[PDB]
């Protein structure tokens, strides 16, 4: 579901740019990495408060470390609605996260009112160097 | 299938921000536009020679115009892999797109090879100010 790219993702602190010629997004994240400095992230993500989502996706490290799964304001304060651990290994697991929104993000940056994402941050988890390839990723209301 | 937000697409040249409230992306076009100068897009598709692709869409104008609908380079020099020309009303029409590609794109810009992406170019087909709204918007290789 990465075979076309990333369409709207982007990321950040990577070693190299994202990677999608095998059909899953990859990313290879630096060794000594900071937390909150790299990370594969989509802009753009509407919420509305009170609304039931499920994020999916199915993740691989190329080390076993956890890192962060998360759903919130792309900006100051950096509020979440979603906030995640999941562990990661080799072999892929497709993880599945339900939640009510806490908080309204909208589709557009606005004056106190960053737009909404969907963030996994892979910084300052391990020392070393490691890939972290997603596939399947899906967010939507129920 | 806009009720999220954008989720990558972005616009410029609009008249306010892109806006997704009603589930369809929906952008005002400024009156007196300039051809190639309002657009709504989404960067980062990957794209390779050989392959068949169709693009799908639904859309709509508060006006009866005809704009730009195309797959190609997001930076010079701007070649295409899908250029056309669809005719747009009131009304929600469907437009079904199938092509080959002529040529590949990157998922990420590099040196003399900008990313591919989709655009919906909006300026400068009519003098008055119009509003086009999107939905259904999908691409995928055959
Ligand atoms: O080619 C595609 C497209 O690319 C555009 O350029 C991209 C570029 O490739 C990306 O590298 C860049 O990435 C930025 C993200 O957009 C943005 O969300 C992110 O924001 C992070 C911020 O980096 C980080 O410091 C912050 O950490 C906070 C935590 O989240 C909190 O939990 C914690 O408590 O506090 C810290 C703050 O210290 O998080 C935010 C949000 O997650 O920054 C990334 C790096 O800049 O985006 C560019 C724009 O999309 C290019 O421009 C297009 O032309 C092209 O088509
Ligand atoms: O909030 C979401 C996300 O937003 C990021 O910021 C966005 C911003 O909102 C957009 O307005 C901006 O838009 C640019 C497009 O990314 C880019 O593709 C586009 O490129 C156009 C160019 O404008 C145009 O001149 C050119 O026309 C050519 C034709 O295509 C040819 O046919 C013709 O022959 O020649 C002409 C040249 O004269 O076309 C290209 C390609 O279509 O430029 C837009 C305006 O800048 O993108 C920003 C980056 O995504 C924000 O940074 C993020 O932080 C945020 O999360």
């Amino acid at each position: 579901t990465f075979d076309d790219g990333p369409e709207g993702w982007v990321a950040y602190g990577t070693d190299g740019p994202l990677d999608t010629s095998t059909g899953a997004l990859c990313v290879a994240v630096p060794a000594g990495s900071a937390q909150y400095g790299v990370g594969v992230v989509l802009n753009g993500v509407a919420i509305e408060e009170g609304t039931t989502y499920t994020l999916r996706y199915t993740a691989t490290a190329s080390t076993d470390v956890t890192v962060r799964a998360l759903v919130g304001q792309n900006g100051a304060p950096y509020g979440t609605v979603l906030d995640t651990s999941p562990a990661l290994t080799s072999e892929p697991r497709q993880v599945t996260e339900t939640f009510t929104a806490s908080a309204t993000y909208p589709a557009t940056p606005a004056a106190d009112d960053p737009e909404g994402q969907i963030a996994f941050q892979l910084g300052g988890f391990s020392a070393d160097a490691w890939t972290l390839c997603l596939d399947d990723v899906a967010l939507d209301s129920e």
